[PDB]
């Protein structure tokens, strides 16, 4: 098992084209990641009810099969995630379907990855969402993440508002209006 | 989709070994493959019940996710088949946990992957259930591989019974003595 710990922020200003520049200098590009998600749902165990999610990946060609556990925390998004790389996108959606499962909504997005430190910059452009920042930690804990989340924002002039939400979440939420 | 048409053997006379030897000549030797099972069942969907099955198979160090669905005859072996590999055995049993199924009985054995024109012939020796082969035909109806293996046991004097339950299926039954 993982447990995945991010903070994630809603951009309000400046763009990410912008906000690319801001880092180019002191951040070192890693990759840009065109992501297709595909969530599903199980009918005798509701996900949303359990903060539980079942997702296949198509991350540049590569199949990712990711289970995400309820959260534990409300000021980071804390999550048991995991992953599988898997050889075949539609035979896995197919064993799911056999299995059981529906498939709820997809989630599309441009992702570009940036390293700082101890510390990855994903500057996220998601489909019919809107432009997003994800920042994670590696051997961080959730008082060091917060912590450099702040100076991140405030060193960059990011206008923002954290959220614990997923993409999923916020697709749905989206799609009410 | 696939559909996996084979025929199961079980071997009474002579040896594996012996049966190695008679084939030697004109069959071509492909692999062995060691061959660790681990099937699942799910809590509110017996498979029992509705014939299907889901295994996560270790072969030589490759980890292959299988689903296989209602036997379509009763003369041969036949089930539909959808198989992905996945990066992580541990990794995928543990999603599967996660997700709800309950790991369900383990099959062992060494096989050894032999070719002839069309046909793959699998020696297998099977932990606990004993001496089997299983016959599988590229691009052939259901009447040329009965065909086919009535030619193979009669050309290597093998005494046999065909059965199609599977491993699984055998194992449950040899437990019950
Ligand atoms: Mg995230
Ligand atoms: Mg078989």
């Amino acid at each position: 098992s993982y447990i995945e710990r991010e903070i994630k922020l809603r951009v309000i200003s400046p763009s990410l084209e912008e906000i690319e520049e801001r880092i180019r200098n002191n951040y070192t590009f890693i990759n840009e990641e065109h992501q297709i998600d595909i969530y599903y749902n199980n009918p005798i165990r509701d996900f949303r009810k359990s903060d539980e999610a079942l997702r296949l990946r198509n991350t540049n060609g590569k199949v990712i099969l990711t289970y995400k556990g309820p959260k534990q925390s409300k000021e980071t998004k804390t999550r048991e995630e995991i992953e599988v790389e898997v050889s075949d996108l539609h035979k896995m959606d197919l064993i799911l379907r056999k299995l059981g499962f529906i498939r709820s909504f997809q989630v599309e997005k441009i992702r570009k990855n940036y390293k700082y430190a101890d510390f990855i910059i994903s500057l996220d452009s998601i489909k019919e969402l809107g432009e997003f920042i994800e920042i994670e930690g590696i051997n961080k804990t959730e008082k060091e993440l917060i912590s450099f989340v702040d100076e991140f924002v405030k060193k960059h002039q990011i206008q923002y508002e954290k959220t614990i939400k997923s993409y999923l979440e916020l697709l749905v939420e989206h799609a009410k209006k």
